[PDB]
């Protein structure tokens, strides 16, 4: 929708709620998700450093 995602992504649950709380707030739009499994090379070559 309007929440600066490119669909088909992986993000952090915590940065996704923090979003969809900070988005439907002040402008309002809900993006979705479901939850997804990884493994233990995509973990950890997919982190924030």
């Amino acid at each position: 929708g309007s929440t600066e995602f490119l669909p088909g992504s992986l993000i952090d649950r915590a940065e996704f709620e923090a979003e969809n709380r900070r988005v439907v707030a002040e402008g309002g739009e809900p993006a979705a998700g479901r939850p997804v499994l990884m493994g233990i090379t995509k973990a950890s070559l997919a982190t924030d450093s």
